[PDB]
Order: C-alpha cells, then sequence, then structure tokens
C-alpha cells in the first residue's frame, strides 16, 4: 500500500543523492 | 489520506533532486 | 493530527528543493 | 511519541533547507 | 522500535544538511 | 517489513548526505 509507496520514493531519493555526491565529488 | 499525502511528497521530492542531480552535469 | 503535521512538512521541504533547483 | 519526533525532525530538515535555498 | 529507527535517522539527515547549510555561505 | 524498509532507506540517505556534507567542507 501507501507504506510500500514510501519506501519505494526514499530509495529513488537516495538513488539522486549518491547521483549528486559522486559528480559534487568529481 | 495522510499516507498517500505523504507518498505524493516524496514523490515531487525525488524529481526535485533528479533535477538538482541533472543541472549540475547540464 | 501526528501524519498531516509530517504530510505538511514533506511539502514544505519539497518547496524549498523547488527553489533550490530553480536558482542553481 | 515517536510520531511528534518525525514531525519534528523534519520542519529542522526543512529550515536547514531554506537555509540552503537563501543562500544559493 | 522501528518508529524510533525513524526518527533518528531524520536527525541523522538534518544535522548534514546543517553542516551544508553553515559551509554553504561560499 | 514495510517500516523496516524504510529505516533502512534513510540511513541510505543520511549516508549519502553525510558525503556531501565532507565534500563541501574541502
Amino acid at each position: 500500500g501507501e507504506l510500500k509507496c514510501i519506501c519505494q520514493e526514499l530509495k529513488a531519493i537516495a538513488w539522486e543523492l549518491k547521483a549528486i555526491a559522486k559528480e559534487d565529488k568529481a
């Protein structure tokens, strides 16, 4: 339900921040 | 209900971070 | 109650992120 | 309660992002 | 329990953002 | 279950923000 939805969007956020982190480093 | 509001806002946040992650590149 | 509180602060966060993404 | 705790940390998050948005 | 887990991680997120905001004066 | 999934993703987000905060420190 909505809890699975919330976990899925949090995973999305984590992966966007990893992209921001690697680029920032670069 | 409120759990749906929460999921929808996390989707918005994920999308804005995608924009920030892309911007820094382009 | 408390769930509505959480919803409203996530709206506030999405809104600050929108300001950040625009000015960048 | 843990829910109040969660809403309070989200406000603290929105606060810092407002500082990042205003600065940038 | 897991709700205490979630509050603690949000505290950790708010702390890293406070660090980013403080160094952001550049 | 679902709440543990949420906590785990928040840990992942906190870790990426830590990386960002430390890069920025430089």
